């Protein structure tokens, strides 16, 4: 049943409302108290750190136990991130090595 | 420590990069594959369905019970989420049943 077509496609709704909706909360500069109701507090310190994992994995200059030093993430964690960034649309990839680096 | 000042400190920094990276992101029509990378599936779907509890607690014309019915969300997450809608401030709240009723 979340497995249906139909919650698939009920899903991906729901998403893109939620993308749509933080778009117009950065026009109107309401985008931190709706990121500070939207999400829990791990969520928000989770996404602070993933910002430093990918920064790093890009920089490309340390190993796992000093990111598991600074950052406190587990190799799992920091693979899990790598496999991600490896499915980034380059675009994407381009532009955050220009802003993060 | 995590609760110590400095991690603290920069907890609340590293976040708010989170939030001015996604801001750029938004402006460069970047957002969707940024939050492919940095969120899972599963937080994902859960933002989605963050905004319909949202949506619905505002509405008020669903009881709290029949949400889970419908959403698939336990009492104890729509309790959570109406407790971060009691503190959003005003303009949040004022501005959410604009654009989501
Ligand atoms: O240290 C704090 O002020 C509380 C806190 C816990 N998780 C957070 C994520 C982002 C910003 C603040 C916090
Ligand atoms: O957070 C996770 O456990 C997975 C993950 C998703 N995006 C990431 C970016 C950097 C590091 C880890 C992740
Ligand atoms: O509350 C404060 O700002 C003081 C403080 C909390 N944890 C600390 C760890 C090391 C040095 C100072 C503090
Ligand atoms: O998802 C959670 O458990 C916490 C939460 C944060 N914001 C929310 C909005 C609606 C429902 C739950 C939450």
């Amino acid at each position: 049943s979340p497995y249906s077509a139909a919650m698939a496609e009920q899903r991906h709704q729901e998403w893109l409302r939620f993308v749509d909706l933080l778009k117009n909360a950065y026009q109107n500069d309401l985008h931190l108290p709706l990121l500070n109701l939207m999400l829990t507090p791990d969520e928000r310190e989770a996404l602070g750190t993933r910002v430093r994992i990918v920064e790093e994995l890009l920089r490309g200059e340390m190993s796992q136990r000093e990111l598991k030093n600074e950052l406190g993430a587990g190799i799992a964690t920091i693979t899990r991130g790598s496999n991600s960034l490896k499915a980034a649309p380059v675009e994407l990839r381009q532009w955050l090595e220009e802003v993060l680096l």
